[PDB]
């Protein structure tokens, strides 16, 4: 029957988050602001609503300078810290951070590295078997913002930090360099769960939508990922009053940007009983870009086959009148743990049909409300909750399939 999906709904819910907000990282009090933005949200639609809390690894933070030069850097999570003091050492110019770049000389010097050809926990692990006190590793790109050196989920137990590439540029020059990182520990962030339960059914299938909720260090994380909060909060005003006897959850996780902690760890708590119920997750990431060039609706699936996603999505494409979803491989998101558990999931997202390629905002701070489209919320939502309504009506993962940024 009608659906009535309204974009404006989200939109308001991505100002909210992005403006009224802002940068939501995992951990922080912006991150917990936005729980209670969620929780409170998912109450007024009639779901029964639980805060799921979790620990997370801690946060680094600091500074970097050379011959007066201050720095802008990223710290790696999972990565040292340094005294209060700083760690003063010279540098050491290792190129791409191949094990033939370090020489005898690397021993007690601060390995600076180029972005490129090898994953950031790569040139990180051999800059510390080298003997480096610690990795600074710059982009090969230019961007508003220093990257962050993701170790995909590794411990490294020197610093490493990313820099933009000017700034290694010059440090390249420089004979040492001075780096002061403090790690904040109890780090903790939390999952939002509304649940939609029929009254009078007995071990209903589950039917889970998704969509997290944090965002990288300096976004305002408009699309990546307000947009997939939002169009999940407005699904749940639709679907609100729609009969079903399945169980549909709607979870905002929390700390996807981490990789995956906040499914990772809810899909960890599910009970055996729950997982064989799980039927299908349909998980909501940067789906309300304005890039003029992404135009294609893509289903991301881990093994890029078919699954009761894809079939319901081909399916809602058909009777809405939508020819540009595709079907296509790619993890990276929250539906990776579903996937990982058995349970047939998908990642929705826009992309350039020419080449999949996301916007150029992605992870900076122009991923702002400003280069959000309500024209691509609603046909984005209006896809996925036909879809969704299709599937609820009545009648392991390499770490490149994990993480994002990790070279
Ligand atoms: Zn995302
Ligand atoms: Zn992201």
């Amino acid at each position: 029957r009608e659906l009535p999906f309204k974009a404006k709904h989200a939109y308001s819910t991505i100002s909210q988050l992005s403006e009224a907000i802002g940068p939501r990282i995992a951990g922080t009090a912006a991150e917990k602001k936005s729980a209670l933005l969620i929780a409170s949200s998912m109450r007024k639609l009639k779901l029964d609503v639980k805060v799921q809390r979790f620990n997370i690894p801690d946060r680094l933070e600091g500074t970097l300078s050379s011959a007066g030069r201050d720095i802008l850097l990223q710290a790696a999570s999972g990565s040292a810290p340094t005294e209060e003091q700083g760690l003063t050492a010279p540098l050491y110019n290792a190129g791409l951070g191949y094990q033939k770049d370090f020489t005898a000389d690397a021993k007690g010097k601060i390995a600076l590295i180029s972005r490129g050809d090898l994953t950031y926990y790569e040139k990180a692990k051999n800059a510390e078997a080298a003997g480096a006190k610690a990795v600074i590793i710059y982009n090969n790109k230019e961007s508003l913002v220093p990257m962050t050196p993701n170790l995909s989920g590794n411990k490294v137990g020197i610093p490493v930090v990313g820099i933009k590439k000017e700034d290694g540029e010059a440090l390249t020059q420089q004979k040492e360099a001075t780096l002061k990182l403090k790690a904040f520990t109890n780090q903790t962030s939390q999952n939002i769960i509304g649940i939609k339960k029929p009254k009078n059914i007995k071990h209903p299938d589950i039917v889970y939508v998704t969509a997290h909720y944090d965002s990288v260090p300096f976004s305002p994380g408009a699309n990546d990922n307000g947009s997939g909060t939002s169009v999940m909060l407005e699904m749940a005003r639709v679907l609100k009053s729609v009969p079903s006897d399945k169980e549909i959850r709607f979870i905002a996780f929390g700390a996807e940007e981490l990789g995956l902690l906040g499914s990772s760890h809810y899909v960890d708590h599910l009970s055996e009983k729950e997982l064989k119920r799980s039927e299908v997750n349909f998980n909501l990431d940067m789906v309300g870009t304005s890039w003029e060039k992404a135009s294609e609706l893509y289903v991301n699936t881990l093994d890029g086959q078919s699954n009761y996603v894809w079939e319901s999505s081909r399916t809602a494409a058909e009777k809405i009148g939508f020819d540009s979803l595709s079907l296509t491989q790619g993890g990276s998101s929250d539906h990776v743990p579903f996937h990982e558990a058995g349970i047939d999931s998908a990642n929705f997202i826009w992309g350039d049909p020419e080449t999949e390629e996301v916007e150029p905002w992605y992870h900076t701070p122009e991923d702002s409300i400003e280069h959000i489209s309500k024209e691509r919320l609603q046909q984005a939502g209006d896809l996925v909750t036909a879809a969704v309504y299709e599937a609820v009506k009545k009648e392991k993962a390499k770490a490149s399939d994990i993480f994002e940024d990790i070279k």
